[PDB]
């Protein structure tokens, strides 16, 4: 049994990010689909936007509790486990008991491979001394808050199909009881000796790394045939050097056989030219990048889950899936409507799906797609002593986008009925912040939205107010520095003699041509900047915005696409993501915008700005729950949005607790607040797109928001059975 399937690519790039297990693995969502049917999670998002019990499940749940003696972290300067929170009170103990699956190469997941993995995460989050090779700053940034939430685990027993953890942790997630006892899953999809191998590789290999590409560095990738060759090397030098890590060895059963997985491992390797080895469905058999294609074979080793419910207990029919990299969209469509192809597997606008003959559309079925949405992120980089200015080599350039005003101005700018109408044919609705009109929490957060008048029409008035005001303040600032910023008899503005010039990134593959077009044009221009928009692809625009450090400035703005694989009920991420430094500030690497790096927007200062003066009037504008009196708002008036991202996504941050489900939502519309005037993200639109797939195959599993971005569709995907 074949499945053939299709990903929309570009002409060189079928992925935009790379397989590796770090936090900056799988960042993109052309990788993750695949991904996410080679690996299994432990307590997987369902269809219905909440957590269910899959290789993991919860045995009990008690909150504030003496963490016990031998409850252990991994200490990363002496790379020991120690019971360094013995004593303390837990928020939060769980009791978890797992499965026991088969990785591909056909050893099976061991109390070793969960161990390992919350060790690399101690381990690389903490720089132990100023030379630390096991540190990744990234990854200090994506999970370091996470890692300090987590007070002790505990292996409470292993048998030949079963593990036992206590875990004890200080998150707690007032909306729902599985979120709060599964924030820490005693899971992992990855091998320990093939992490140990990867680890070593980019510790001591200055050409590896987790997060990072350049010219002389490549982010470490598991489906790149080279990366697998130099992780294999390292992994069968540290078989005869050193097998077993010290630190490990309390958690084998069996030395013999930890040593043997070495072997396994490299014959899958040798056997598949990839170091791709998961626990999932399906194995990656093989990768061809100069034919953009992917094949995927079912593991016959792989089972039901132990701890699915009915719902998810479903065993994926098709023993081979066929993943095709097509480049044009009518092309992709056509190909899957004439039944050359099973599924379409990139979802596309309406206007897409229209010249189909009655018979080509009765050869298909559309699922919705309504958790894709897009923004402008600007690079607002400049000199630690200067807000204004970037240094590049002998060169000092003007950053608009450093000032704060500027950024603001450009959320009345933009006309989002324009960009959706005309550029997306109307098959997208305006979007003001991270929530669409699908989500839960659209209405939670909407006065938020009210509160600054935005509205799907442009108000280039009040656009141009705030534009003039920021640059004047940002002229007199620069005067006393001794550099002239001034508007020209031409309408231009000059900066020591010479034009302002931003660069804007758009999307080869997609609408994003357009919307970088649109903003060149109709806002970069109008606002007396030299303007151009260079289109580029997925591979591109990754190692230009996200994989690389701003400060070289060779992007002003980037057309941001962002999808959920998932219906999500609670979102603790949408202030961490978008509007806080700890995540994509604007990327993942080199100078983010922290409070140590540039002047941040704090509570009080929104509160001013929406009461007009009243802090009270602001705090009435926000529609909040709890914090709805100058009295109660007194302890957040200095809040950052990083205070609000923490907060919401660790449970705490500076002594205050999320401990009710009205502060959850206050502690959103309080973020996304900030983050709408600091502008360093202008939302845009969502977008309303299809999937299609063959007439005859019967998906069961369909997320009503993400449709076939989740592996439960193709996990639950069969044969139509007819005899009409
Ligand atoms: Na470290
Ligand atoms: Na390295």
């Amino acid at each position: 049994s074949v499945l053939k399937t299709v990903i929309y690519s570009s002409s060189g790039a079928l992925f935009m990010g790379v397989w590796n297990p770090s936090s900056s693995g799988y960042s993109d969502t052309y990788s993750r689909r695949i991904a996410d049917l080679v690996f299994d999670s432990g307590i997987p998002y369902g269809i219905d936007g909440v957590p269910h019990p899959y290789h993991c499940h919860v045995v009990d749940y008690k909150s504030d509790v003496t963490v016990p003696e031998d409850a252990v972290i991994f200490n990363s300067t002496t790379d020991t486990w120690v019971a360094a929170h013995a004593g303390e009170t837990a928020k939060t103990y769980a009791r978890i008991e797992c499965d026991r699956p088969y990785f591909h190469d056909g050893h099976k997941l061991s109390a070793a491979d969960v161990m390992y993995s919350l060790a690399w995460s101690w381990e690389w989050t903490t720089q132990d001394g100023d030379d630390d090779p096991y540190y990744d700053a990234s990854e200090a940034d994506w999970s370091g808050e996470y890692m300090n939430t987590i007070l002790g685990i505990k292996l409470v027993e292993q048998t030949d199909d079963r593990m036992v953890f206590d875990v004890y942790h200080n998150h707690y997630f007032p909306a729902s009881e599985i979120m709060t006892a599964a924030y820490v899953v005693p899971f992992t999809g990855t091998p320990w000796q093939l992490w140990y191998a990867m680890s070593e590789l980019v510790a001591h290999n200055p050409k590896y790394s987790w997060s990072e590409s350049s010219e002389d560095v490549e982010q470490l990738d598991q489906i790149n045939p080279s990366h697998a060759q130099a992780i294999k090397e390292k992994l069968l030098e540290l078989k005869q050097s050193k097998p077993i890590p010290e630190f490990l060895k309390p958690y084998i059963e069996d030395e013999n056989a930890a040593t043997a997985a070495y072997d396994s491992i490299a014959k899958f390797m040798d056997e598949h030219n990839h170091a791709v080895i998961g626990q999932g469905p399906y194995y990656v058999d093989e990768y061809q990048p100069e034919n953009l294609f992917v094949r995927i074979k079912k593991f016959d080793k792989w089972t039901i889950p132990a701890f699915a419910e009915p719902e998810y207990q479903v065993d994926p029919y098709y023993k081979t899936i066929e993943v095709y990299g097509i480049q044009n969209e009518d092309t992709a469509i056509l190909e899957v409507a004439n039944g050359h192809y099973d599924i379409l597997w990139y979802p596309f606008a309406a206007y897409r799906f229209t010249g189909l003959s009655d018979e080509q559309r009765a050869n298909i079925k559309l699922y919705r797609s309504t958790s894709a949405f897009g923004d402008i992120v600007w690079n607002p980089v400049h000199d630690q002593d200067n807000p204004y200015v970037i240094t590049v080599g002998d060169k000092k350039y003007f950053n608009p986008f450093a000032v704060r005003k500027v950024r603001f101005a450009i959320q009345y700018m933009v006309n989002r009925a324009y960009i959706t109408q005309n550029i997306f044919q109307g098959s997208a609705g305006p979007m003001f912040t991270p929530w669409t009109s699908t989500e839960t929490g659209f209405e939670y957060v909407r006065p938020v939205v009210d509160a600054f008048g935005l509205t799907e029409q442009s108000d280039e008035d009040l656009a141009m107010k705030l534009f003039e005001e920021g640059m004047q303040e940002a002229a007199q600032e620069l005067a006393k520095m001794g550099y002239e910023l001034k508007k020209g008899d031409d309408g231009k503005w000059y900066f020591n003699g010479e034009p302002v010039k931003v660069v804007g990134l758009g999307r080869v593959e997609d609408e994003r041509k357009d919307v970088a077009t649109y903003i060149v044009e109709e806002v970069m221009k109008k606002l007396g900047f030299d303007a151009e928009a260079k289109i580029v692809d997925r591979r591109t625009a990754s190692g230009t915005v996200y994989t690389s450090d701003p400060s070289s400035y060779q992007w002003n703005f980037y057309t941001e696409g962002w999808v959920s694989s998932s219906n999500v009920k609670f979102s603790t991420t949408r202030i961490i993501q978008y509007y806080s430094s700890y995540w994509y500030a604007p990327g993942l690497v080199g100078w983010k915008w922290t409070p140590e790096n540039t002047q941040r927007v704090t509570m009080e200062e929104v509160l001013k700005f929406l009461g007009n003066g009243d802090i009270q009037a602001g705090l009435d504008s926000l529609g909040l729950s709890y914090y709805n009196t100058v009295d109660k708002i007194q302890p957040l008036l200095n809040w950052t949005a990083d205070d609000f991202a923490l907060v919401i996504y660790s449970g705490e941050a500076n002594g205050v607790k999320m401990d009710s489900e009205d502060k959850y939502w206050d502690f959103n519309r309080l973020g996304t607040a900030i983050g709408i005037y600091e502008g360093y993200r202008t939302f845009l639109y969502e977008n309303w797109e299809f999937y299609a797939a063959s007439k005859d195959i019967e998906i069961k599993l369909v997320d009503p928001v993400a449709g076939l971005a989740s592996d439960w569709a193709i996990r639950s995907a069969r044969p139509v059975v007819e005899h009409h």
